[PDB]
């Protein structure tokens, strides 16, 4: 774990040309970069192969539109009552959003609890190897996040990452023990 000071939004716009090489034109690839974004303490390579994972997983959600679906990634600060509205319970304050949602066909809900767990696939035997979103999970909890899973049958997918703000004036957290 090589952990460094990213601003979220630089994180996601450099990445996302090197995004749209993998996509080519599969989809129609969109952004929402909010206002005011804020730091955050990860590993980079590692955020990026999360993000990465989601991305390829939207692109093969929307495959049947044949070149038609949309995948957005968005990024923002949220308050901790928009964070808690779209599905991180425990936010306490302002908290980083990594976005990545598709307009594909969503999940269904007797999948959804397994969709996590490693070698969990619908695809056929010979394609990919399940892992994705487990390590996409284990990412997460690796950088000290929260992830929300919003998707219903005509609905599409979102798959919410939240990520503690940093801020390089707080002080020191520090205690006598
Ligand atoms: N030794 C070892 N321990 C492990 C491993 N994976 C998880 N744990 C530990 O197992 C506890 C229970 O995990 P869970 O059943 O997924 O139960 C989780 C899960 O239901 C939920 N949860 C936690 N993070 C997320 C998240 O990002 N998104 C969603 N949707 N649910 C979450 O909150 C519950 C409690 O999470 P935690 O407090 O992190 O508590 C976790 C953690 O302490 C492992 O590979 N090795
Ligand atoms: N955006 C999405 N829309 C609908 N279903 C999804 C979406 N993302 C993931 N899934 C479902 O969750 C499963 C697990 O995803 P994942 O863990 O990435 O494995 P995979 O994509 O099947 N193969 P791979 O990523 O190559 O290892 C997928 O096979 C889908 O059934
Ligand atoms: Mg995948």
């Amino acid at each position: 774990v090589q952990r460094e000071v990213l601003d979220l939004g630089e994180l996601i716009s450099e990445f996302e040309v090197l995004l749209r090489r993998l996509l080519r034109e599969d989809v129609k690839l969109i952004t929402d970069y909010g206002r005011d974004l804020p730091q955050v303490r990860a590993d980079k390579s590692q955020l990026e192969t999360a993000v990465m994972n989601l991305a390829v997983n939207a692109r093969d959600a929307v495959r049947a539109a044949k070149g038609g679906g949309v995948v957005r990634i968005r990024t923002a600060r949220l308050t901790r009552d928009e964070a808690i509205q779209l599905g991180f319970p425990a936010a306490d304050g302002d908290t980083a959003f990594i976005e990545v949602s598709d307009d594909g066909p969503g999940i269904p809900p007797d999948v959804m609890g397994k969709i996590f767990d490693p070698f969990f696939t619908t695809k056929p035997v010979g394609e990919g190897t399940g892992l994705g979103l487990a390590t996409v999970y284990g990412i997460v909890k690796q950088s000290d996040g929260w992830i929300h899973v919003h998707s219903r049958p005509n609905e599409g997918a979102a798959f919410r990452i939240f990520l503690p703000v940093y801020e390089a004036p707080a002080a020191l957290e520090h205690h006598h023990h």
